[PDB]
């Protein structure tokens, strides 16, 4: 399916900007197994970047396993050109950040990825920025996926939550991503002061 992404430019600090309250939560509902972990995320875009705000409810946080996706973490996938290829092209991105703000890339330049996390009672928040290589405009469509990895006290992933892919293959197959469509940038972006 498709998420419509509003235009805006948040501050990366792990805190919920005022402007994020003007955008809607996406609730990923594709669970690998039953768990009391759940998550939500908001998206926003500006001329230079896509922004993700994710909150995860997860009573046990673990990142003792040295394999990244075996820690409590979120993963963001982007098919920037909207090629929808079946394997990863040089513009396809797959990033991961754990609840301590440790970042990994499975695909794409990690210098494009900038994140903050915050520990919450019973969970964590991730606020992320991905620098875009193509100037986005109203109507731009990209492929996108969001995933949560749940780990437990044994230091292993026990479940995943996905927005769009129910097959376990987004890490190999961009055609499995959903779509985001960018809207809402005023054309006349010329703004006199007015105190
Ligand atoms: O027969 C089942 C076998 O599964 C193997 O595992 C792999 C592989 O080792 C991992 O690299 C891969 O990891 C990806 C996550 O599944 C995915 O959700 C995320 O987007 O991307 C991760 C980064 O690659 O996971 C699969 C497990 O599903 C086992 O290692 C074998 O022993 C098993 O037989
Ligand atoms: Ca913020
Ligand atoms: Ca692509
Ligand atoms: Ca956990």
């Amino acid at each position: 399916k498709r998420i419509y992404v509003s235009y805006g430019s948040p501050v990366i600090d792990g805190e919920v900007d005022d402007i994020w309250n003007n955008v809607e939560w996406n609730i990923p509902r594709i669970y690998s197994a039953t768990t009391q972990t759940n998550a939500k995320f908001k998206l926003m875009w500006d001329d230079n970047a896509l922004y993700v705000l994710a909150e995860v409810y997860d009573p046990v946080l673990n990142s003792a396993n040295s394999t990244p996706y075996q820690q409590d973490s979120v993963e963001i996938f982007l098919d920037e050109n909207f090629d929808r290829a079946i394997s990863y092209q040089s513009d396809d991105l797959h990033y991961r950040v754990n609840y301590n703000n440790f970042k990994t890339t499975d695909a794409g330049d990690i210098l494009r990825f900038y994140t903050k996390t915050k520990l919450l009672p019973d969970g964590y928040r991730v606020e992320a920025r991905i620098a875009l290589s193509k100037k986005p405009i109203n109507g731009t469509i990209m492929g996108f996926e969001f995933q949560v990895n749940e780990a437990d006290s044994s230091a292993r992933r026990v479940a995943t939550i996905n927005m769009f892919d129910n097959t376990g293959n987004a890490w190999q197959n961009p055609s499995l991503f959903g779509e985001i469509k960018l809207k809402g940038r005023s054309d006349n972006a010329v703004v006199p002061i007015n105190p």
